[PDB]
C-alpha cells in the first residue's frame, strides 16, 4: 500500500561524471578528456577508450582510488529532494546502487556518504546491489539506460534520470524521465499510487 | 522461469557464532560468556546484556573489530552446496546479507570472504540490505527468525537455517527448516519448481 521508491546513486544523487572528469584532468593533465557536453554512452571507460589506447585503464583508476565516491558532490536538488520523497505519507524510499568490480573502498564509502547527507538513520535504506532487476518497487530513478539481470519482468517501472551521458538517447516511446531533481517528481510518484 | 535462491550469510555460510565466541574468549578472558548450547535468541548482545553489565557493549566491540568478518570459517558443506546450487540449471543464486550498523569493515569484508570462497565472478551475486523483504525470490534461506521490513508480503518463502540461536524455536506450522547443508536442501529447492 505504501508506495516504494528505489533512487540511485551515482548519476542521481552523486556526482560521478563531474568528480571524475576532475580528479582524471588534474592526476593525467597531459591527457585529453572529454567534455562531459561530449559524453556519449553509460561508460565513461569506453569512451575514454575510444579516445586513445591505455585511457580506459588511465580512466577506471580514477574511480578505484580512495575517496572518490566519498568526494562526490551531491547533484543539485537531489539531497533536499530525496529528504522531502521519504518524509511523504505512504512512501518508502530505498538508495539502490551498484558498487564498481574493485570492492576495497566503494562500499564503505558509499555507506559513508549516504551518512554524511542524510544521517546515521538513513543506512538502513542502502540496497547494494550489482543486480536491480530483483529489488521490488513501483518506481526505480535510474541513469543507467539498460537495467537488466535476472528478473526478466522487474516490479518496478525504470524513470530514466537525465545525464550527460543518456540526455541525447531516444528512449522506447513508454519510457519515461526525470530530466533534474528541479523537474517535477512528485508529479511522477503520484502517476503510480493506488 | 528460473528459480531464484536467496542464501543468507553470517548464520548460514559463515559461522558468525564460533567466530565470534572464540574472539570474545580471547580478547574478554575473565569474563564470562554463553556456549553455543547455551544461545538463545538471534541477537548475541542482548543475551550478554542480561548475563552481566556492560557485556553487550563488548560483544558488540568484536564484531566491529576489524578482520572480524573476514576471517569467519564456512559452516560445514556450505561453499560446496551453494556452488552446486549456482551452478544447476534453472537456478539463480544470490548471497542476501546485512550489514551491521558501523560499516567501516563489514561491507569490504563480507565481499571480500565471498571473493575468497566463491571466486571474482560470484560478487555479482551480492545482495548488501537491512531489508530482505524487497528482494524478490522464490526462497530467502536464512537463520534470522523474524524477517521483516517494508514489504508486508515478501515473494519468497523463508526457510529457517538451523543455528544455535534458533534451534529449539518452535515455529508457525506452514514455516520450514534446512538442518544444515547436509541435509536435504536440493528437495526443497524442488518443492518450489513450477
Ligand atoms: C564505470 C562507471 C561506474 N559508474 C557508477 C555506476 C554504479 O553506481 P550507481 O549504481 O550508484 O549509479 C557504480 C558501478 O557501475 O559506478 C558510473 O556512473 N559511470 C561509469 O562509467
Ligand atoms: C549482532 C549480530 C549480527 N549478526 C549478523 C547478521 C547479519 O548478517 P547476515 O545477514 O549475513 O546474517 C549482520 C547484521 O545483523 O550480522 C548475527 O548473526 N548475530 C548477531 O548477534
Ligand atoms: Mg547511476
Ligand atoms: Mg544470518
Amino acid at each position: 500500500r505504501a508506495l516504494r521508491v528505489l533512487v540511485n546513486m551515482d548519476g542521481v544523487l552523486a556526482d560521478f561524471e563531474g568528480g571524475f572528469l576532475r580528479k582524471f584532468r588534474a592526476r593525467f593533465p597531459d591527457q585529453p578528456f572529454i567534455a562531459l557536453e561530449d559524453r556519449r554512452g553509460f561508460w565513461v571507460s569506453e569512451q575514454y577508450g575510444r579516445l586513445r589506447p591505455g585511457l580506459s585503464e588511465k580512466a577506471i583508476s580514477i574511480w578505484e582510488s580512495k575517496n572518490f565516491f566519498f568526494e562526490l558532490e551531491p547533484l543539485p536538488g537531489a539531497v533536499e529532494a530525496v529528504k522531502e520523497m521519504a518524509s511523504l505519507q505512504n512512501t518508502d524510499v530505498f538508495i539502490c546502487t551498484s558498487p564498481i568490480k574493485m570492492f576495497k573502498y566503494c562500499p564503505y564509502e558509499k555507506y559513508a556518504w549516504v551518512e554524511k547527507y542524510f544521517g546515521p538513520d538513513f543506512l538502513e535504506q542502502i540496497v547494494l546491489t550489482r543486480d536491480k532487476t530483483v529489488v521490488s518497487a513501483d518506481l526505480l530513478i535510474d541513469d543507467r539506460p539498460d537495467i537488466t539481470g535476472a528478473e526478466p519482468t522487474p516490479s518496478w517501472e525504470h524513470v530514466l534520470f537525465t545525464a550527460c551521458h543518456n540526455q541525447h538517447l531516444q528512449l522506447q516511446p513508454p519510457r519515461r524521465r526525470l530530466h533534474s531533481w528541479a523537474d517535477d517528481w512528485k508529479a511522477i510518484l503520484d502517476s503510480k499510487r493506488p
